């Protein structure tokens, strides 16, 4: 059991209602929720099918557009599960059936409910050593606060992330050591940020896609280092990237109708390594 193990993946139904009031920091073409439907299928379907994790396919609720983001409402470490307070108030309630979900997943549950703490799961570059809380419109110090206090086995680092995003909008781990980071001077900046603060250096993957860098590495049994990257159609120069890695099974995976409302590979799904 190496970093990015698991065996269980918390996902959630995609509600109808995404495709008009999820919210999206841009304006962009219309969202074909079917579309959205059948990547979101697959993407499951990697998790489950595919690599054997158990998955616990949430129930879609119409009146919260962004149920299917899991990974914003809950930030889970080893052991122990820390249920966020999200970023966003109109996003507030999935908490409701994640805490739930992850309660009958026997895990020690941790609520953030400072009515000033705000902190989307987005913002957090867990490296498997430390943890990394982008401080953003989502995140704030509260948030970084709370979430360092409930995993007082690793050191917290806050770092500043810009606009609408969120730290892992342009990052995440690629695998052991090893930082998917995107090229932009803001990323790179991001990141330089990281390291003076770390021990250890980590490896860093670069890719001229920003949003590519966002990924999901696993270390799977029988399989071993597991990345599920953006398709070569989608950002075939960063794909591209991705292809050099011989020692990690690379299985592409779309996302564009998602991404469509700030929505990328890391938020589809929470990861829980139950020993
Ligand atoms: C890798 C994280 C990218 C940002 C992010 N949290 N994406 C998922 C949430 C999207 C949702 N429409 C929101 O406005 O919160």
């Amino acid at each position: 059991a190496a970093f990015g193990r698991a065996t269980h993946a918390v996902v959630r139904a995609l509600p109808e209602s995404l495709g008009q009031h999820a919210l999206r920091s841009a304006k962009g073409e219309e969202v074909d929720v079917a579309r959205a439907e059948r990547q979101h299928q697959l993407y499951v379907g990697v998790l489950g099918s595919k690599l054997g994790l158990q998955v616990v396919e949430l129930p879609a609720d119409e009146s919260l557009p962004d149920c299917v983001f899991v990974e914003d409402v809950a930030v889970v470490c080893e052991e122990t599960a820390l249920i966020t307070r999200p970023g966003a108030p109109s996003r507030r309630k999935e908490v409701d059936m994640m805490k739930e979900a992850l309660e009958k997943l026997q895990l020690n549950i941790v609520e953030m409910k400072d009515e000033n703490a705000t902190l989307d799961g987005g913002d957090v570059l867990f490296t498997g050593r430390e943890f990394f809380v982008g401080l953003s419109k989502r995140t704030n110090q509260r948030g970084a606060e709370i979430l360092a206090d409930t995993f007082k086995d690793y050191a917290v680092s806050t770092v500043p992330v810009a606009d609408g995003l969120h730290l892992k909008s342009f990052c995440s781990m690629a695998g052991p050591n090893l930082i998917a980071i995107g090229s932009s001077e803001s990323a790179q900046k991001a990141l330089k940020i990281m390291q003076q603060m770390s021990d250890h250096r980590y490896d860093k993957l670069t890719v001229p896609d920003d949003i590519a860098a966002n990924c999901i590495y696993l270390n799977i049994p029988n399989k071993g280092h597991v990345l599920l990257h953006r398709t070569p159609e989608e950002y075939p120069e960063s794909a591209k990237v991705y292809e050099k890695l011989k020692d990690h099974m690379l299985i592409p995976v779309s996302m564009s109708e998602l991404e469509k409302v700030d929505g990328l590979l890391t938020s589809c799904s929470v990861l829980i390594n139950k020993k």
